[PDB]
């Protein structure tokens, strides 16, 4: 239906948006704390700590699947990036000060994704 097809393109604008979104917070991440998933051979106690793991390449894979299907879906997962390293490392340690920092900076961005989403619809 061409309905189907009009759901699709407002789909793949969102992905166009939420790409340029991605790029922007990632850009606060110089170090590149949050590029990759926790290694459970690195960590092997990991998932006992953190029942939903992310990173930003787990979601940059959902993303080119076209898988966010609004912006409260992607924020969800950049949430979990911030707030599982918050959980698991230490207030003193180069981790958790990364991950304040990022949560910070990208609230800036984050706002002003919101009000182009509503805006463009």
């Amino acid at each position: 239906s061409m309905e189907q097809v009009a759901m699709e393109l407002r789909l793949t604008e969102l992905t166009r948006l939420l790409r340029s979104v991605l790029d922007q917070l990632q850009d606060k991440d110089p170090a590149r704390i949050f590029a990759q998933p926790v290694s459970l051979k690195e960590v092997p106690d990991y998932l006992d700590h953190i029942k939903h793991p992310m990173d930003f390449a787990t979601m940059r894979k959902r993303l080119e699947a076209q898988g966010y299907k609004n912006l409260h879906e992607f924020e969800e997962d950049f949430d979990l990036i911030i707030d599982n390293c918050m959980k698991y490392n230490a207030r003193d340690t180069v981790f958790y000060r990364a991950a304040v920092r990022l949560r910070d900076q990208g609230g800036v961005v984050l706002r002003q994704a919101r009000r182009e989403v509503d805006s463009i619809g």
